[PDB]
């Protein structure tokens, strides 16, 4: 049987999708070492999000399962009688998770101990990482998206999937002829806006175009929205990402009875400080329960905050050349063959990463057997579920296949470069394999990728459910 496997996958890779790419594929059953496939599996590829699979995994062996993330309000001493302080500073360390709720807490933290009167300017301190904020070779043209966001300490993270260093644009249409209603959302007061947008006629078309241009930190909104048209809504990054933590704490803060007479800025806690006093503080939930949003949905910001934690722990630095190397190494210590290995970033989003499949493949293993694999395998995206906390960026894929429920696997998609790796589980024995995709010229070719996966479910012995 294992010879009509080896038959299957050859014809599925002759698709004319595949045209001019080349393609690592490798398959290995993990309880015995048996290599069922291989396929280009030394040949070294752009991953893509599939280096998300190094990055965890080195997360979890140098911060561990347990490792929750803080974030402190402090000032030079404590308020007295009058409740006054001078300077306040938001110190931010690297929590990817940190929402304006969270703020709000720490708003009602400062309140209730007895500050009433920030009478100096206040700080946001995100000096836990460099400022560093981009990959030196990530596209300018990117980096008005959510995916391209700046990387900071203290950065706020937008909804339940946790976006960090954006903000929510919401357009609306008007009435015919008049300009389109722009709501910056976190960002309103923070960002600039430059709004263009007319309000079409019914039923016209849709045009509308939201930016924000390259070193500015203006919302410029163009083109026309039609008067009939749903509102429009879209995540855009802004410019320091702390500053805007600062601006929306600072409003925190005012709704919670707290006056702050000066401006809001930059700043790490001064050296000269004796005895910080400690206002308020937040922890977040442990990186077992971070990884789900993470791995989900493939949050690039989680992936670079996280490089710069490991860069951290290992070296006391919250850096890319620190923390990439603190990878390599976590990698190394688990038993993983480093050698075709180029680590750019920690997210994938580099053009200037590199992995082979054999690899991937080998990391998988690794993994598989580590105190933490539970976790590790939680977090991957499962073929087919509709629940978006389950399926992740597999959620509308393979439905109504041997692989529904059963394959966990990671996705990665940039132009001419996709990927997914991860597991079928079969009751004798659980499969790894990998599928690394470079140079092709159509959209991913995910029904090849779909197709590879399913037939090795079907091996596994799975029946697709009905
Ligand atoms: C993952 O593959 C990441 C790395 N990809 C993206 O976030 C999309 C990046 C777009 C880059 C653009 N310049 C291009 O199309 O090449 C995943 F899963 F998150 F998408
Ligand atoms: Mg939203
Ligand atoms: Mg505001």
């Amino acid at each position: 049987r294992l010879t009509e496997l080896r038959e299957d996958i050859d014809a599925i890779l002759e698709d004319p999708a595949l045209e001019g790419a080349v393609s690592g594929v490798v398959v290995v059953d993990t309880a015995t070492g048996e290599e069922l496939y291989s396929r280009d599996g030394g040949e070294q590829l752009l991953p893509a999000s599939n280096m998300k699979l190094f990055t965890a995994a080195a997360a979890l062996e140098v911060l561990g399962a347990d490792h929750s993330f803080g974030t402190e309000v402090a000032a030079e001493s404590a308020p007295g009688r009058r409740g006054e302080v001078q300077d306040l500073y938001l110190v931010g360390r690297g929590d990817p998770t940190l929402s304006a709720e969270d703020l709000d807490a720490m708003a009602a933290e400062v309140a209730a101990s007895g500050v009433r009167t920030v009478r100096g300017d206040l700080y946001a301190d995100d000096t836990w990482f460099d400022s560093e904020r981009l990959v030196d070779d990530w596209w300018p043209e990117d980096e008005p998206y959510a995916y391209s966001a700046q990387i900071s300490a203290l950065t706020v993270a937008h909804g339940e999937r946790f976006d960090t260093g954006v903000t929510e644009v919401s357009v609306t249409p008007a009435a015919e002829g008049e300009p389109a209603d722009v709501d910056l959302g976190a960002a309103e007061g923070y960002a600039e806006l430059d709004n263009r947008a007319v309000t079409g006629a019914a039923g016209s078309a849709n045009t509308l175009v939201i930016d924000r241009p390259v070193g500015t930190n203006t919302i410029a909104v163009t083109g026309s929205l039609p008067a009939d048209a749903a509102p429009v809504t879209a995540l855009r990054t802004v410019d320091e990402p702390a500053a805007l933590a600062g601006h929306l704490f600072e409003e925190a803060l005012e709704s919670n009875g707290v006056t702050v007479k000066g401006d809001v800025g930059l700043g790490g806690v001064p050296a000269d400080w004796q005895d910080a006093e400690v206002l308020a503080d937040h922890t977040s939930a442990e990186l077992s329960e971070i990884l789900v949003p993470f791995m989900k949905f493939s949050n690039n910001g989680h992936a670079e905050m996280l490089v710069k934690s490991i860069g951290q722990e290992t070296a006391g630095a919250g850096t890319w050349d620190a923390g990439l190397v603190g990878v390599e190494e976590a990698l190394s210590g688990l038993g993983v063959d480093t050698a075709g290995l180029v680590l750019n970033d920690g997210s994938g989003l580099s053009r200037g990463n590199l992995v082979t499949a054999d690899t991937v493949v080998d990391l998988l293993g690794q993994a598989g057997s580590a105190p933490w694999a539970q976790t590790w395998s939680a977090s991957l995206p499962v073929a087919g579920e509709s629940d978006p906390f389950v399926g992740g960026t597999l959620a509308n894929r393979m439905r109504g296949t041997a692989a529904e429920g059963v394959v966990e696997a990671k996705t990665g998609t940039m132009s001419g470069v996709s990927a997914l790796s991860g597991y079928v589980p079969g009751p004798e024995g659980e499969l790894a394999f990998s599928i690394v995709n470079n140079g092709h010229s159509g959209p991913a070719p995910l029904a090849v990728q779909d197709a590879i996966a399913v037939r090795l479910a079907e091996y596994a012995g799975h029946q697709a459910p009905e």
